Parts: C-alpha cells; sequence; structure tokens
C-alpha cells in the first residue's frame, strides 16, 4: 500500500529523464538586448552573426473622424461588416444591427466575432471618440480590409481598402514584416518571435540592431546531468522503501534486471560506462559526476541512445516507463494485490 | 456542537479562497513595462496586449493665479464692505459663490474663506520677502477646463486686487502658471487630456505621465497568468485543507448527515464539471483528483500551459458567466446557502 | 488595571493629533533643494528655481598681527556690534589687557551677540581676526565700532557708509532668491519656513534647468496610529477579562463612548470607517482596506470623527479627558 | 579487532588519497594567467613559461557556410528525378565522403537528413527565408580554411546545379555565405595562423581562447602559482597527522591493536621514510622546505611562510623532493608504493584481517 | 557600578554639546572638526600643495662602501624657521654613502637620508626634510674635507652646489572664504580654529567645505547613559546599608528639540563646569569615591 | 603527573610562538603604501622613508626573445647530422653555459629539452606557426639589456645556420622577436634605469612593481603603519595571560618558570626613552601577574616613537630586549637539557 508512493515518485523522475531533447540540449548567449533566443533539441552549435533592420508590426486602422459619444448609432440601417485579412484567410462577416451601430456596439460586435482582430475606442480628448482596429498578429499578411454593406454612413466612417480612392479609416500603424540577416542570409518574417525560420531555434526580436552582433549556441549537458542525478536518487529512495510478498519481489527483481541487462545502439551499452555503478549487495546505483560529464562531453547523443533510445520500444527509461505504467494501471499487478 | 463551529470555519475559509478565484479579470490579467521613467502604466482586466509607441509633448498643468500687488500684512482687511467672491471653473461646472464679510477681508480671511468653501481650488498666502504678502489661488486639478474666473461684487478694492477674467482688459491677478492639457500620441494617435493620470483615453489602461518624452519610447502590455495561477493554487490548497477537516471530524461527527451532504456535493460539483470553453474538466487544465479522500493535486507546469494557450478558455471553466455557470459560481452559491441563517449548518448547531 | 489604562492612554494620545489627518510627503527632482511639510500643506507640483543662496556676512581685518597675545589697544574701550533689521545693539567692554586678538575673540564670543569671532593664521606668523554673522541674510550684516581707543577702532571697525574701514568684507551678506511657481521670493535664510505655508524648504545649491518639488497626500501615518489604538484598546479589554464597581464603570463608559459617537463630518460612527464593535466582548475589529478607502476619500473627515476640535469634541478627545480623570490623584 | 583493523585501513586510505593528490608534478610548474582584454583569455597546464606575452589578433577563425543561391516552394518535393551521389570533400588531406541520395529522398528534407546522418564533418539545415521559400545551408562543423568544402553531385544535373560548390568552378549552385577563415594572431611578434579560436597546439602548455579582434597593445601574463602546491602540501601534512592520531587511539588501553606488529611496522616505516628523505635537488629534507617533525609522536608541523619562500625560490626543486621521478624516487612516490603494498590483497593488513 | 561609570564618563565630555560634522564638495580636500567649530559654508580654493624639499647629489658613485673624504669632518644641517642647527661628526672611515646615510639618520635632525641606485652600478645620496614646507628646507655644509663639501653641500645662495634640488620645498597655498592662507603642511590644523583641514590635491572651480551642527553624537551619549542607569536599577532590584545608600543618592542627584534650540544649554546641565558642577560631574565624583580603595565598596 | 608536565610544556610552546612573532624589529618600522595608478604599485619592508614620491615611467623592461627565421616540417627530425655544442652567453659578466647536443637529439624537441634542462637562465619553446610549420623560440628568463643572449653552435654548420644569434654577426639564423630593454623611470625627479620591472634594488627598503607606462603626474605614498606591531603585542599579551591560566589550573619546576617570567616583565630595561612596560600601556595585576593591555595608550606611544617602543620589546635581538631574554629562557626550558625535559625523567 505505502509502496505505491515510492513507485510514483520514481515514475516522475523517470518520465523527466525520458526526454530526448535533454541529450541535444544547447544554451544561448546574445551580444545585445536587441534580440534573444531559446533553443529546443538538436540545435546546431556555433556563432551566428545577426543583423536586424526592421521589426514586424501589426496593422492598426483608426477612424479619420471622431464622434461626440459612444452610445449613439452611426447607421440608420442594419448592415454587415466584413473583415478580410490577407494570406489566403477566409473572410469573416459580422451582422451589425442599426441599434448596435454605436462605437460601443461596433466594438463589442467585432471583438465577440473572434475574427483575428481587436477593436477598441479611443477618447482623443474634448469628448471625442475614435474607433481603432488592430490585427491580433503582426505581419503584412495580417493587414486588413474592412467593408460594410447596408449603410453608406457606416461604410464611409469605418471602411478600409488599400486600393480604394477614399477610406474612412486611416493607417495609424503600417503592417510590416521583420527583416533580418542570419549569417549573411536574408530572412523575412511575419513575427518578432521567429521559430519557423531557423531550425530548432526560437529567435526573439526586441529592437533594430546596430553594428556587428552575434547569437551563440553552445552544447549544454547540465540539464541532462540534473535529470540523471534526480533519477538515480529517486531509484535509491525506492530501494530504501523496499528495504523498509511476491508483488514487491517481482517489481524489485525486474527493475534490478532492467538496469543490469541493457541494450543500446550507441558505444555506451551499460550504466557504468557513463559513470553510474551498481553496488552488488543492495542494488542501489552510485553516480560518479566526473565520469558522467566526460561521457556527455564526448558523445552526449550516444549517452542519450542508452538512457532514452527510440522512446517507443528501446531505451532504459522507455522500458522502465512501460513497466511502471503497467504496474500502476487499473489492471496491473499492484491493483490486484490491493483487491 | 464545537465540531459544527469548526466545520463552519473550514467552510468559510474555503469560501474566501473561492471568492478570490471567482474574478474574471484574473483570466485577462496583463502586466506592463515601460522604456522610460517618463511614463508608466497599470492595467485592469481585458487590456489589449502589444507594443504601444508613446510620445509625450506636454504635461497637464493646473492654473495658478497670483495677486499682482502685495500687502504689508495678513490681518488687515482689504475691503471696507461685505462682498461675494464667485469662483467659476470651466467645463460646464456650476459656479461657487462665497460670502466674504469686511472683517474677513484680510489675506488670512480670504484664504480660509476660499479653502473652507471646498470649491475645487486652493488658496494660499506667499511671503515674497520684505514683509510683503501675495495671495495665490490654484485649481485643485490640472487642465484647461479647470482654469478659473474670479470675480467679486460688493467692494471695488477687493475686485481690483483679486479678480481674474481672461477676457478682461485689466485684472488684479496674474497668471503664474497657465492651465494646460496633457498632450501625447499613442501609436500615432493624437490624444489630449485634462490629467497626467489618464485612465479614460485608452481602454482598461491607466497611463501615468511623469515627464515629456524624448526619442522613440514604448509601453508594452503582456499577458500575465501569474495572478490566475496563485488564485488557483490557493483554492486547491484551501479545499485540500477542508478535506482534512472532514477527515478529522469523520474518523466526532462520524456520519452527521450534514457533513456528509456537504462533502458529497462538493466532490460531485468538481467531478461533474462542464464549460463553454474546450476545458470541460479540472483535469484538462492540470488538476487531478485523489480517488479515495477526494483531494485535488495541482500540476503547476500543466496549468501554466493551458493558461498560456487559452487563458480566457480556462476562465470559462472556473468562472463562467459568474451568475449561473462556472465552478466557483456554483460552489459559491452552495457555500452561501450552507452558511446562511436558513441553511443546514445553523440547522445542525441550533439543534444543539 | 493601571498598566492596562496607561498603556492605552499613550496610544490614545498618539492618535489625538490633527496633523495625522492632513499629512503629506515630498519629493524633489534635485539635490539642489529638499522640503519637509507639516500639517495642511497643499498637494501639487511646485516648479522651483533657485538663483542665489543666502550668505552670512564675514568681515576680516585688513591688516595682520605678529601674535595673538599682545594688546592692540592701550586704553579700555567698548566694542558695539549692531546688526540690521530693527535689532538692538550689543556693547561689549574690552579692557586694554584683553585687547589682544585672543581677548577680542573671547570677548565677542562670550557676549552671545549673534556673531562669531575667530582668528585666522594666514601664514608666516601672521594673524587676522574674522567676524561672521551667525545667521545668513542682508538684515544680519554688521556694523562694528569701538570707542575708547583709536588704534582698535582703526584695526577692527566696520561701517559700510564709512570712508575708511579697518575691516574688509570677505563674504558679502546676501539673501536667498528663488521662484516657486513663477512667484519671485526673497529670503534671509536657506531654511525657508516662513514663505510658503506649512512647508519648510531647504536650499542646498543654485538650480539649473526646470526643477520641481512635489507634495503628495500621505495616510499611512494615520493608519498606523489607528491600528495601534485599536490594538491597545483590545489589550485593555483582555486585562478587564483577566481581572468590581470601579472596573465596571471604566469598562462600561469606554464601551458607551465608542458606541455613542458624535461628529461634524460625514463619518458619524466607527463602522463607517471600518472599525466594527464586537457585541460579545466590546472588542474592535479592524478592516485595513475599508479604512484606507475612507481616508483616501476624505482624510480630514475621518479626522473630524477621531480628533474633532481637540478640546471638547472627538473620540480621542473625550476618551483622553476620561482617562486623565480616572488616573488623576482625585 | 576486525574493526580495529578496519579503522586502520580507513585511516591509511584517507592518507593515501592526500598523498596521491600531492604526487602530481604539475603542482610545481603551476601557473596562473591574466589578460588585459576580454578579446582573449588563456589557461595553462603544467610547465608553461612565465612572462608577459604581447598578443595581437587580426582575424578570428570562421567555419565555411554554403547556401543555395536559389530557393524552393517547399521541403517535401524532390529536386532530382534520378538517384544520385553527393560527395563532400573537405580540405587538408581528409578523405572524401560519398552519400547516396535516392530520387524520392531528393527533397530539402531528404538531402538534409542524408547529409546529417552521414556524419561527414558538416551540418545541413533548411532556412525559411520568408514568403514560403526555403534554402538549404551547409556548414563545416569546425572552423578554418582547411575545413572548407567542395560539394558535387553525380547522377542528376538538376541537383548538381542546385547544390554543388567548387571554388574553382565557373558557375556554382551554392553561394559562400560565410567564408572559411583561419585565426590570425601574433604572439610576441611571431605570426601564427590557426584553424581554431581555441588554440592549444601553437604555444606550448598554453590554451589560448580567442573571443574578438584586438585593438592596440594587449598582453597575456603567465605567472608562477605556488598556491596549488601549498594546499596539496597542507592537506598531506594534515592527513598524516590524523593518521598518527588514529595510531595513538588504536594502541593506548579503540585500543585493541596495542602491541600489533602490523600497526608498529607501518608507523615505524612511515616515520623512517619522512626522516630519511633523499633528493636530486638542493632540497634534501622536509625541514629544508618548512616542515619539522615532533620527535616523540612524529606529527609534522608545517611553517607556511617558510614553505612559500622555498617554493618562490625554486618550486621545481621542492618538487624534486616531494615527487621526484614519480616511479622510483620522491617522498610521495615511495610512500605511495608502501601504502599500495600494505592495502593490497597480498599486503600486510589483509593477512592480519584474514588471520582474525 | 563600573559599567555605569563608563557610560557616565563617556557622557561627561563638553565637546559632545558643541559637536559638528563636515562635508566637502571634492576629493581635493576633506576636514575634521573638534569642539566649538563655527557652522557654515566655507568656500575653499587650493592653488598649491605643500612639498618637502629633497636634495640629491649631482654626481654618482661607483659603490656605497668607499670613503669620499680623506679627513674627519663635520656635517651641519640647518633648516629654516628659527630652528637651531644640528652638527654631525663624520669620520673619514664613515665617509661612505652608507656611513653618511646612517650618520644623518641616527642624528634625528629632522631630515632623512637615503641612497638611490640610479642604474649601471651608480649611486646617489638623497636627503629629504621630514616635514613639508618652505621653512623646513635645508642648508647642508661640511667643514673638514673639501671633497665631501664639494659632493654633498647645498646652500641656495651659493654659486656652485654639490647637491641639486630634486623636489622644491613649497608651502600649501589656499584661500578660505576669500582669505589667503599659506601653510607648511597639507594637514592644516593651526590656520582655522577647531578645524583640521586635509589637503589632497589642487582644486578647480568653486568648491566648498560645510560645517554643520551634530547633535547626533550627544543624543547617542545621552541614550547610552539612560540605558546604563536603567540597567543598574535592574541590578539593584535583582539584589545591606551600602546598596541602599548608593541607590538613594543616585536617585536624589538626578532629582532633539532641546538640543536643536540650545545645545550648549543642555550641555550646561549634563556636563557643567566639569570640575564641581553638572550631573555627570557629581555622579562621576560619587562613583569614583564608591569604587575607590577607601570607598563604601571596598569596605 | 605525566600528562600534567605535558600541559606545562603545551602552554609554554604556544606562548613561545607569540613571543617569536613579536620579536621582529620590522614590526616597529612598518609602513603601508598607496598608489595613484594601476600603472605601478609598491610594497615596503622595514625602515622605509615616509612621504609622497612622484613617479614617472617612460619605458618598461623587456626580456629578449630570439626566434628561428626559418621553419620546420616537424619536431622529431634531426637538424644536425653531427654531434655539436650549443653555447649560451648572456651579458653582464655572466659565465657562458655550454650544452652538448648529440645528432639524434638535434630535433626541435631535443634542442628544446636540452636547453631547458640545462637551467642556463633562458627558456626554449616550440611555436607551431601554422600549416604544419614549427619555429624554435628562446627567451631570457629575466628582463633587461644585460640578460640578452648570444647563441652559437660548434660542430654542425646546419644547426649553427638555423639557431645561432650574435648581434655583431653579418648573418644570423635567429631573429630578434622581442628586443631586450631596460625599465626607465624617475622617482622624485631622479632618473633611474633598471633591468627589471620588479625593482627592489633602486630605492631602499621598497619594492616597486612596474605594470605600465605612466601618463601625467602620479604618486606613490608611503605612510607609517603601527597596526602590525599592535597585533603582535595584543597576541603576545593574550598568549601570556593564557599561560598564567594554565599555571593556575596546575596549582589551584613550574614555580621557577612562573617566578622568572614575572620578574623578567617586571624588572624591565631599555636603550630607548621607554624603560617600563607600564610606560607603553601594558599594565600588570598585583594578584596573579596578568597583563592588561590598554590599546589607546599603546597606539599613542607607537605613534610618538615606534622605534623607541621597539627598543624595549625587541632590543638588539641578541642579548637585550624583553622578547629576546624571554625567548632565550623559553628555548632553554624547552630544550633537551632543560628544566622541562628533566622533571619528566
Amino acid at each position: 500500500g505505502t509502496l505505491k508512493s515510492a513507485l510514483t515518485t520514481f515514475q516522475t523522475a523517470n518520465t523527466a529523464l525520458s526526454k530526448a531533447d535533454l541529450f541535444s540540449a544547447t544554451s544561448t548567449t546574445s551580444s545585445t538586448t536587441a534580440f534573444s533566443a531559446t533553443t529546443a533539441g538538436n540545435a546546431i552549435a556555433g556563432k551566428y552573426t545577426i543583423s536586424v533592420t526592421h521589426l514586424a508590426q501589426a496593422q492598426t486602422l483608426t477612424t479619420r473622424t471622431t464622434r461626440d459619444d459612444t452610445k449613439t448609432a452611426i447607421a440608420t440601417s442594419d448592415s454587415k461588416l466584413t473583415i478580410q485579412q490577407g494570406g489566403d484567410k477566409d473572410p469573416i462577416t459580422i451582422d451589425i444591427s442599426a441599434a448596435n451601430s454605436s462605437l460601443s456596439g461596433i466594438r463589442d460586435a467585432i471583438n465577440n466575432a473572434k475574427a483575428g482582430v481587436s477593436a477598441s475606442i479611443i477618447n482623443v480628448g474634448n469628448g471625442e471618440y475614435r474607433l481603432s482596429v488592430t490585427s491580433n498578429d503582426t505581419g503584412l499578411d495580417n493587414a486588413m480590409t474592412l467593408s460594410v454593406s447596408g449603410d453608406d454612413a457606416l461604410q464611409s466612417f469605418m471602411g478600409y481598402d488599400a486600393s480604394a480612392s477614399s477610406n474612412g479609416m486611416e493607417v495609424s500603424v503600417a503592417a510590416q514584416n521583420a527583416q533580418l540577416t542570419v549569417n549573411n542570409v536574408a530572412i523575412e518574417n511575419s513575427s518578432n518571435t521567429i521559430s519557423d525560420a531557423l531550425e530548432n531555434i526560437t529567435l526573439n526580436l526586441n529592437d533594430v540592431t546596430t553594428g556587428n552582433q552575434t547569437l551563440t549556441i553552445t552544447q549544454d549537458t547540465s540539464k541532462a546531468q540534473t535529470a540523471i542525478k534526480d533519477w538515480v536518487n529517486a531509484y535509491n529512495s525506492l530501494i530504501d522503501t523496499f528495504s523498509s510478498d511476491s508483488t514487491l519481489r517481482t517489481i524489485q527483481t525486474q527493475l534490478k534486471s532492467m538496469l543490469s541487462n541493457t541494450v543500446s545502439s550507441s558505444s555506451y551499452k551499460t550504466l557504468a560506462q557513463i559513470g553510474i555503478t551498481t553496488d552488488p549487495s543492495d542494488g542501489k546505483l552510485e553516480l560518479d559526476a566526473d565520469k558522467l560529464t566526460a561521457a556527455l562531453k564526448k558523445d552526449a547523443s550516444g549517452v542519450g541512445a542508452l538512457i532514452v533510445g527510440d522512446g517507443k520500444k528501446t531505451g532504459i527509461t522507455t522500458t522502465i516507463g512501460s513497466n511502471l505504467t503497467s504496474w500502476l494501471s487499473t489492471t496491473g499487478i499492484i491493483k490486484a494485490a490491493t483487491d
């Protein structure tokens, strides 16, 4: 009964260690506050020269004219506002009844539509109000076209079409794309949070750069070490709980066997080889931090192949994980020795 | 009887945590950051996230009028007749009239008279040196619209000393500080305002102006789930405490119908949850339930994800429409009803 | 009994200060000046400029002397120091033997005549007497005259209007000169508390550019006073419980006074400012939020309830009178 | 008694550790470093030559990066309509690597995975340059002229035309995004070129870390560092003194080994060794380097001042006494041999423990 | 009683009630004050620092052991400023740079001698006045050996000197509130009353030294005294006609605003004339008498 | 009573240490330093002269470094086909050092090791200048004109042609990479030239450390420092007071030591104006004999005449001085023939 806790606490440590990304880990450093970057697994280590000439912006349209209040209907007829963003996006049509044709009503109407833009009212002073509509996301492709059918007055007040001769709205903020170069390669992007340009890298743009600036990606084993230390300690605690029945015996024996009888596609085929040694009397593992760091420094990915493997069928944490789930399941050996 | 008093506290303590969680604004929360000491900003619920480019060319000023001439003391009456001072601010504000009797016609008396009137201005006396005194009158609030007109009827000497009317040929007072409005642009939109604490211009944002800006400056509003997470942690912990109190009373009031009803109902409510959003159960936003004693386990990591993805959606589950729908809503109703004078817990304790 | 009433009396005295309910703090944009406020200061941004600081006159002998021990005068004499500004003159006897720089110095300084004398060794075994006004400003500038010995007069005397003076003006008396919200102010001192109402303005240096002193409302002080008072009273009730006709009278009267409150303002009970009276014991419960609100809204109005006119009206006023009377010898 | 014998082993082993730590020649050639610029920094190993080194850095080492001149509408669609072989040829006497690229795997994804799984000393990646346009980019894993690439494809003219790079060629599909360059510096007016910005094969026993181009006159300073050797010597003295405490404890009358020949032999031998030292240098004795010996319990008193002096004067000479040739001569050498022999399975502690 | 006696002695210093602190606008100078300094802004200017004269042989020597003089001789060092001359015997055998150096230094004549190895096995004698200022500049003369005189002698007025002026003696030169002051030292405590002025560098622009009243010191003293006495009463309570007498007598004897208003006046109460009058004075006398060998404590 | 005699030695040795520490004349001539630039710094020893020193530094000292003009394809392959003798001759009246270099050891490796094991006041090393090309480099271990080298080889013309350096020679195999030069400074307007940038032989009792060329007017300041002497005196007083506690612990041979130490501190004499230990602030208790140190008065006496205090405490170091005679007595009591070694038997 009390050895369900021991096993679940260990299960957690084991899940934490069963992440391939630990073994491709890299950290980052930037020479400017102008940008920063986080990496995921399998990022390529090196100095990246970065230049940033333009930041991405989100379009914001604003009524050219003002109004004496927010309660009074602009339109004397029912009408349909149609918002059309760019980039192969379907248009959204919103009904605006006459009575809901006030700045308040238009605002709420737009916002409740969940159409990828946001509407809000600006009090510009002297009891005068402007409607303002901004695209939720930055980039040329998210710029808007607004049109109204039904009421000429509303259309005349709110409409925007770049190609049109006269527009009721004014471009307050121009939609624009981020424009950078990374290792002398021109990149354009919708967003200042660029995660689809460079592989396994999220690049965060904050300001235009000046001069020669660099993002550095370096190998990082610290994360994988912590995971391995916590795992070793969690297992050693589980063995203490055993010390403190055939169902217990089966779990204790199987876990011992699994850690003893390992298979691996890398050069590292046993725990010892990567620092961790197995005390013959108890079963409990004793990590050597020096010899572990070495193995990781030499071939981090190779260590990963032992600990994680393919994640589905192979790898220590994989097979232990499968066994723990099965023991802790409703049909498992533990739920039967409960009943 | 003592046991029932304890239960009430445990239920009331949980009621508090539940009230605290039942605020929609938690799920639209945003924090702010400014590139200059020149201005700062707090937000309320439902502020729109983004980079705001702000420019500030003028700050709001409050008009200050000052007597053009001085006086040899503060005790000696200026007027030899009773008179009425009338202060008229701008902006569709009603005028205020103040009686000033002759004997109270001294700088002291005029000052006290004005200040006790609570007429939206403040009077004070300035000793400018060499035993010479000036009266000074300033509008309590900044902006063009709070600028003053002062007039006195009754004594020509007082009027001649104190009066101010912009349109007049000769005035007794002098404009020491000109009333002016705050003048800024926010994302290339010209905004004028009475105050340097601007909360009526941009929606759900209070903008605090400190100084004129120089160069390109920005106010940044970013989503903030931290406040909602704290609320949800406290709630989970309060409930888990309540269950401990049930157990303490169960293994004392072993089988009280009234305790059993409350324990069973709370369990059901949290189990059979429903929502307008995609998050239809507490488990989907990262809260798991111990199948035996009913306690809640919170996975902070998993909750932060769900909030980062669709904060408003999580809000729909926890808070709902606030009247009829939402976990905290229906728990709140139940708690009120149990803790009310016609409720079951008094019904139990009265019995004793 | 006595401890539990005197400890509460202290908390009550501390709360019975009107200034708590008019408090203001300050902030300055420069080290060039700073300001403290007392009660009833007017909140706002004050634009300050400072073009000249106040100086204190310092006169110094034009000639030097070979030592400090040797008498300058061969006759008994009277030094008369006359500051400006409607100040009475001070006359000091200087006997011949005490006519040395040492003697003149001590003579002046012991006279406590609003100036200070000192001897300056300017080098090469040569000494000058120097006399400075204790306070800054044009009005504290000096006139020095001696009657009795022509040599001493010739060495020490100063009169602006005079053709030849023995003393020299080392530092000119001058007034502080500032503007506060575009109003020219002149002052004797760099600690200016008589110009602007309820404000002490401390001048440190000449300003440059546009600078400001800001006065803002401050309720924190009043809250602390009210919390300490509530806690002191709750402790007194614990002492009653722990412990009669004399005790009963004090316990009943205090309860009544807090229950049966008067006021000039819109706050007529403790409830309205978020102090609720516990029926079961008499104890005050303190909601810190509701109190802060009431103070933010109308601090002066709360003050009217708690302090009143200070003499006859106000909670702390009437409690204070009762406590004094109970703790008195009669 | 088994336990009495057990404490002795722990004691002797604790001292053995301190002795092993002291038995490193490098301690007595230790040097620290200091740089006048963030532009570079340096660590030293044993036997580095002390002095001011003037350093100039005119170019940093770079790794070549080639990038397709043209873009593609997606990453899934095969470029080549025939099976082909990509051959990557780095410079510097490196064998070429050939990779099979089947038509179906001829997409930017496939070419990328193909290159990266080949483990050919370069790395491939895809760059989305915007507007749904993709470029392949290939960078050498290591910096320097010698690691620059030549790419060629045989089999599909389209692929070759799209991906190939040969500096000597008239038309190339790839473009040089970053030029391979060697690090270029001078150290005390001597021109040095290098593949890497972590230079450990140019100057002896020094690893020079280049961070940026220098400006003006900059210097790296190497200084003697006796601190490391002093700590080692303090720990060793303290460990031995503790061992003597354990002897005393184990024999007074905790006490069970009073009389034991095996303890007596170890105590006597160690005392003799430290008393009867020999050395190829001026320093023939522990007393000469600051360590005296109480003549009744044999504990050693370290005078830290005197030691620092002796080290400052002739660090290598002290080293001769403590470490010697490391095999046959030196205090720590002969003690180390004795400890190994006493703690071995055929040694004299086991024989006595077996005996119990 | 002894712990309280300490606190009482600490409070019985008149200077506490005339105390002043200082503040300078520059690292170029700083100042400490003693009792009775005059409060105010002092405008200070510093145009020259004080320097100490240093004379150095114009010629060098091949070593430090070899006698310069072939005859016994007398070195006479004469500083300025109404100072008596010092004569030092230098025997021939002690006529080496070593011997002259030791000879001078052991004389304790207000200068210091040392030997400078200027390179290439060449040595110069150097003599510097221990204190800065024009008045401490030297005259050196030798009678007995023409060679030594010719090598070592210095006289400003002389046509040819063996020594050279390496560092010129100069006086500190400043103005304090537009009053020219000259001084021997850069630690000036004899110019302005109750003020020690420390010169560090020449000033530039308008600088100021500010002296302000410091009641803080007196307050601390008074707080510590009150606390020490209150502790003594606790010790009485925790505890004979001897204790009773001390407790009763101390009681009888005793039976920021005030300091800001009239610090000196407060001082009159606490300290008085220091000999016969003042609280701390009479308590101090009683404590000494109780704690003495003949007192009410010993018996 | 075996362990009893052990403690009586145990406390006497601890006191002996404190007494040795106090018996250093330099304590009473101490000075600290302060520099206006990172360009130089200075430490002082005993008897430095206090004052402002104006220092200027126009040139730093350098150590010669010679480097082969030509390179080699590896470090293993012999340059010379015959046995030869390398002779290193530094300047300044230094004897030459000759090193045997056999043909098989004629490689850059071998020449390097050969030079370095010779301990000839230079250091050899190999520089990989790139592209698998190696240069030998030889640098003088100390800076200055006088430590510049002449290299010559007899035996093999090829080696000579590759490695030799002689300033006066027409053609040399080595090149001057760094020129030997002298430090050049002025200290209080006195020109000083020196071999080293760690100058301890120029100015008396001062070690001057040169780091960089100076600009503008800079100064080194030497000021009196009594703090070191005070610490020594406090530690000594405390050590003696501990010893008296150990005597008490053993009373409440010993008698002789306790009485003698008391007498020695009581009947004090000196060459200085100071004779008695009370004169300098260390007063005594007429109960047990302990010393009560009054830190204020000690500092005063040291500030007034540090050297004079030193005369009392240290004296001539051989025959006279408190610490001197106490030291002699302690050594004699703790010796193999003494009082403490004899009682135990």
